[PDB]
């Protein structure tokens, strides 16, 4: 009885978790763009559809 | 995907040309006019009619 009390009174309400933070971080997706002197900036190739009025 | 952006990126914008400059050179035709010791002038063969006054 003192042993299964001490036993109680020790492991309180401890819950185990199966699982810790995954070890995959990536979420992203890679970026396999190209990237050329004749994009018109480094996340647009061009401007195609712009109308200047 | 890797080998095509990069092909993508080496070409750019190229746009074939079919013909370069055309070889035939002579533009002009051929002068075929004689030239004697009775013409007024190396271009002109006479002056026939022209008035002095």
């Amino acid at each position: 009885e003192a042993h299964i009390q001490m036993k109680a009174a020790a492991l309180k309400s401890a819950q185990s978790r199966l699982f810790g933070l995954d070890g995959g971080i990536s979420t992203q997706e890679e970026n396999t763009e190209r990237h050329t002197t004749e994009d018109v900036s480094p996340s647009m190739h061009t401007l195609l559809g712009v109308k200047n009025m």
